[PDB]
């Protein structure tokens, strides 16, 4: 029997990855292609939400630092105007004992109490002395932390914070994933900074970043998707994949429409993929993979941006005085993330969780905060209380005075939030991925390929892109198999306009 | 003024690199392309010469181990029949103090005299003890050798041999070039072999290889070049580039024909390239690069293959009893490298350089030997005596009895033999290569890009191929910039028939 | 009430230690003194027994190597004649897999099977590599063995042998005791010896030793004791100490005679001493100390000394094919340890445990063998079978052919054989010894002070000597508290004739 | 010919060493003995001088910390009353950049400027990291300093101070002497002190010490000498040894009197001894030794003890703002080192070097300061200026305000001040000392045996004591040959009343 539609390359999911695939496919204009999504709005986890009070909220506050000139070109195409972007300097801090410690924590010990400085420097001297002699490699994340920082920093920040974010102990995670993630503190420099009381907040890929002026990060992907031929796309309930038959290479959607593919590029969660395939081997294989759900909490609060907050972007909270691991001053990114000052809104509550002194709509201005709370089977959260706990933590961390008027509240739980880099991960993936590809299926993405090392927006985009480029031009998928390689360099070869396009354009010219 | 010919991509040189470029170009069938060469026969340094007495000789006995399935595919295309190739197991030895020591030398100490065994194991223990404590990296090749093996093996083999081949001391070469070249010996295994008297000759990329049944390795490249459209090739005095004007992107040939290009893939020696451009900056820059001239000596000798030689493939000679650093029993590769048994040839001389007892044409059978002798400004040779010294060395190494009858003598001096991995090399290349590419000039190859690490046949072929793939598809030149990356893996992504070709073929089917 | 006898210094036990005490006391001739013993013959554990068939047997074959010129002087006084001593070269071997491996075992790996040479050298390389980096110190004997030699030599010899002698696992013993006992293998020298098949049997304090011509080693202490005033000695049942009252400083003998002292030098087993004091604190403290019983076996066998034995002195047996840890060819020391050639003796049995072919008294000559078998609560023995098992071991080790005729059989069990250097030892001794000295009691000797490091004959002699010299001249007991100090030097200061004696003589001369 | 006097043991020199010899000889009461000295007052370098204004001064402010219970006993005998001694807690500082840094300097980095704190901690980190890997031993004192501390502390304190005291560079001195002298800083504790701003002034043999109430330290040795039989002594011009004949064992004094000896204990400078013997070999050998002359400066100053001085005992001065390496607030030791308050004295000068405002004799109270200034051929001093320069340095170091009234001035040069522990020292001594003892001569003392390690008062006393105890009782001279052994322990064995004395007494009681 013949399928309703038949393409050479079928792309499932219109998130950054699938949009990357579609962008490269459309750039080449070679094989016939088609992209579907169960969501009427493209963007996936990189989309933006809006509260009834006019407050924008990303999925955990995203930031663009690209290793890819291609990604750069696509973004410059989607939003070409100068005033489409705001450029921001990275201002990051860590909350440790009533202090704001300049990121990276391990490099700013000088801003700690003396008693803790002692412990940290001690552990550092220990770890350094042993590292001078070591020959083996760290087995676990925890081991890597101890070797690179010391027990002082490990117990004061690393262990509790990393459990607070990853929802698993650092002893159950691997250590191959932190090439450009976790900085390795140098003893001499650290102690020098402890003596001189100076700082060093230059380390990190996020040195200087940019953010879309309007519509949040989702606007970027809507704008990108708008560069694609509308007829080659299928977003909404009409594009929801419900079945995948790999034996005869056909995908069945929600409405019943069947598509035939020669090559499949799937960016949905790989466990969902196996579940769709009805391949018990692959289901059982994927069920060895571990992830953590993400709770995104939004708070819109009345008043000018406090002096206490300043130009802070995002902050880490390793302590237990709050349920969230990271907060973001969203209002600092773009004035269009929150309502204008002339907008009148009623006070929902005070930061202490009591009635307002007035239930009338007052003017602004406003500012916005976005918190993230992790969940797993090792770290459950209570949904009905999590908002109140988040606000209460905002009080306890001196983010909000108990007199501060809360204008809006947001809360959304994402089942698949983080692809946990456990010890069993590669053991599962090196089986799952090659077996999918032998059925001509390229499963890529934050949950398609499950590798956090390369699970950022640009990374995903180029996962889709390189998947397609592999399928067509036999290119090697560097982004997928060599995270250190791609993250360690400036990828300037692949562009939105290639020699193929140029030469063909000059070919049809005559 | 207009050029006589205009192409999008112009390829200079029909060696393995240029032919790689041409192969990928012709595969994609995108932009207009043209390949030229000053030689009527394609193959470059990978070609085959023949003596008037019917003996075949490569340029140093070229042996194939491919890291590239693309290279594999092109070869399988050029010579498709089963009987086009002969399969051989690697048999390699090192001549050390009247002994044949199985490659790798550093792992077969057991075949040495006891005193030297002691020296070697001593040096190895020292080096192993220091390595347990080392935190820095070796500055020079010499340092790398001492750290990895010890002064015993260093003085007994590594230093004198490496001078004998590289024509420069090991203290003037870098060490970043020897990933899969030099084997790092393990103390425990080495000593265990010294105890048991066993051998370990499985290390090396050459474990098993194949050789073209006829026409030497040059026949391979003729066969490859024959798969190209004849009209898009220009081989001979008509294809000799004498001028390169990068400012207006035009090349002028010997006959006067001018060819305009948009992109230039040049495989000629980079210093010759600068000389052709008349770019004094690039001339002065390239003249900082170092190379060694190579003498190829051939000796056809009467008689069946001696028991003493056996099924040996190639042999290394670190000592000073001979001027050559390597010999190759070329007759072992294919029975068509030398005349048939029934062929009658007069004896030229005995192995001791004396007159034969009979100058009449006698029957065979025959066997063949091919030597290589380095030359530089640090290691000058005398051409008028080098043949006699090579034969005399063949006697001194007990390769030939002084009674053996020499039937044929070959001798050729290639001015650009080896691109020397000096300390200043990268210092020059990181200037030269980017400046050329800014003039849209991809200078690739053994002397186009000057990197021995990746200067083999497959390596060169893929230098051209990936240069083109970069120009057209924006792929990254992994073979050029990341020799360890390409050498340490199995490159299976890029094939002679890609998804582009397949999908286009299915599109022209309807 | 008054004591029957009153002396300034009382010496209990006429073993080497007590004899040392008595010798220094008698040299000084200062304070009044007296020495008692329960045995009519002085010598203690360094005495000789005789079988009814005329075979002499020490207590485990004793060998004299002196660290003390004083000990030397006393010996030269007791036996001054040239023919009172026989000089011998140390010929020692280890029985491992049908092989006689030259002592020290860990330095003569070359005389082992290849398969075991490999293991041993592997372990040595590992151990050397870790030792290059180590900064701590070994906790136990076992750890010391592993760090210094490797798991190869450890499992092949050190562990099984050291259990076979110490009657405790090497993990329960300390490592501070082996300064001049166990040799530390040098990797380079060892491997060089494995290469050249050479030997290294020069290590050890026992380089060239002497042995008393007549009466075994006991004759030395009889001869020494015969330089003491008979009236100041009390050997026999009359001299058996059965009570010690430290409060009023009185000693009650067997017959009831009471001896009052100002200072007490006790050489009996310290636990026995506590039991004699009826001091429960000291009994409890001493019961924490650990010792092993020693079984001494003797075999007189008919025939000339075989070629298979040669000039071997003592041999170690790490394997389990025999119950004994060491054997000694006693007949090699002196021709008087065994009956003369003309002596006629009946054959008791054959070496395989069967009746002789002839029960008549036949001529010789003869040779003698002495075996030692350890016993503890971790290594129980069966006395009724131990002799037969020892002979069987002599068969299994190719010491005795089953045809050999056994002329005499000796067996004696010494309850206190070895002062086991357990981990708890110093923990006990550093309490026991100072608490005894506060009661003016110097407990010295192999079981008086319980330190194997310094439990040799000369060591003991000088333990008594230095104890007295401390009591009289306030000399520091270096032999007791600094075993490494006294063992690592040539003690030439203290002589049998000192300046005091000289000047006193020259004073009485006028 | 017969000598006018004949003794068994002759003791030259009535310093602490010779007095030790005399004390032990007189204790034993064995051989005949005699002690001579060219000085009518016993004490040697440990004597006290007095200025005409009634100010006492030792030879560099001597402080007693005893390793010897024997030394303790002799002192308790000489000055038995409780009020004969004053007890003081050690208060020591280092003058570095207008600061008082608590001893030891290397452990109190916290009290330094930040810029120098950084340098010091850096050097410490480097040195620690290298030390984790080091497998050799330091060759020179300088090397030891760098290894144990770092280039920071080395350049800031160690090098300049140690030159300022030893009068030779730290590169010319050996490192085998500093066991209990120089502290080895622990990086962790040091950095902890730097963080917390804490201190650590507990390290050092001089934790709590005592001082003779009257007559300085010389009073001690006079009091000791007064416990000897006067007839066996010979102090002054009569006891001046001018000639020594070793071949016939006789000594010729100043008056011509000859004394025959069987054993000689010389405590005079060994070079002077060789000069006295006219042994050219020994002179040539002794002149290979190196010493440094010591200048002692005294300043009596009017006024109550300033708050600026406090209860400071002695202070080190590494900088070049003064010529002296050490100062001692001698007035803090005893109120009897300086005149009583009611004493009336004129003012010699103001501390800035001008006339006083009043040349009339006013009252006190007073206080005293004693400086030490080294001299050699590498560090020459000017005698005529050295006093004024010392006072000027007292001004520059803010010890004396320029208004301070100087009451008295002392200045004495000691040709043999310090036995410099050079690299050639042991090379000379291991020849000189044994060759003297072969002529029955025991050269002991600060310049008799020339070893600073053990050149303190108690050390010297016990050098004589142990020399004699070796001559008589064959005791080992641990103090001479094993400085680490004696300094690292509590020597409690040898007492002023020994078992010989007790037993002999009790024997003469009956």
């Amino acid at each position: 029997t013949h399928p309703d539609i038949s393409v050479d390359v079928l792309v499932i999911g219109a998130g950054p990855t699938g949009l990357g695939a579609a962008k490269r496919l459309n750039q080449i204009d070679g094989p016939s292609w088609m992209i579907v999504d169960s969501n009427e709005t493209p963007g996936g986890l990189a989309s933006t939400d809006v509260t009834p009070e006019g407050f924008l909220y990303d999925v955990g506050g995203h930031v663009i630092f690209s290793h890819y000139k291609y990604f750069d070109d696509c973004l410059d195409e989607a939003l070409p105007k100068e005033d489409d972007w705001y450029t921001h300097q990275r201002i990051s801090y860590v909350r440790c004992q009533g202090q704001w410690v300049p990121y990276p924590f391990q490099n700013n010990i000088s801003m700690l109490p003396k008693e803790e400085q002692v412990k940290c420097i001690d552990g550092m001297i220990d770890a350094a002395l042993e590292a001078r002699v070591a020959n083996t490699k760290p087995k676990t994340f925890d081991e890597w932390i101890v070797r690179m920082m010391g027990t002082g920093i490990a117990d004061l920040f690393m262990r509790p914070y990393n459990f607070k974010v990853w929802a698993v102990p650092t002893t159950k995670m691997q250590c191959a994933w932190l090439g450009e993630r976790v900085a390795a503190p140098n003893l001499k420099a650290v102690t020098t900074n402890v003596i001189l009381g100076k700082t060093a907040g230059n380390w990190g890929p996020n040195a200087t970043f940019r953010f879309p002026a309007r519509g949040g990060t989702g606007g970027i992907w809507i704008a990108v998707a708008n560069t694609l031929p509308k007829e080659k796309t299928r977003f909404g309930e009409k594009g929801k994949v419900t079945k995948v038959n790999a034996n005869n290479k056909t995908v069945t959607l929600q409405d019943g429409t069947t598509i035939g593919y020669k090559k499949l590029v799937s960016t949905m969660a790989v466990d969902f993929l196996a579940e769709a395939m009805n391949d018990q081997e692959l289901v059982g294989l994927t069920k060895q993979l571990f992830y953590s759900s993400t709770h995104v909490i939004g708070v819109g609060v009345r008043g000018s941006r406090p002096e206490r907050i300043g130009d802070k972007c995002w902050l880490y909270f390793p302590e237990d005085n709050c349920p969230f691991y990271k907060a973001t001053i969203f209002s600092n990114y773009s004035p269009y993330n929150q309502p204008e000052a002339s907008k009148k809104l009623p006070t929902m509550q005070l930061a202490d969780g009591s009635r307002p002194q007035s239930t009338e709509a007052k003017e602004g201005p406003y500012w916005s905060i976005m918190l993230e709370v992790s969940e797993s089977s090792m770290k459950p959260v209570n949904q009905e209380t999590i908002l109140a706990d988040c606000i209460q933590g905002l009080v306890n961390t001196e983010m909000l005075k108990p007199t501060d008027e809360i204008v809006s509240t947001y809360h959304r739980r994402f089942d698949h939030g983080y692809p946990t880099p456990t010890l069993e991960r590669e053991g599962a993936l090196t089986q799952i991925l090659p077996k999918l590809q032998d059925k001509d299926i390229w499963s890529r993405g934050r949950f398609g390929s499950w590798r956090y090392e390369v699970g950022n927006q640009d990374h995903s985009f180029m996962l889709g892109v390189e998947a397609v480029d592999n399928i067509v031009n036999g290119a090697v998928e560097l982004t997928l198999n060599y995270p250190d390689f791609v993250n360690g360099r400036q990828n300037t070869e692949r562009r939105l306009v290639d020699g193929a396009q140029v030469f063909a354009k000059s070919k049809a010219q005559l």
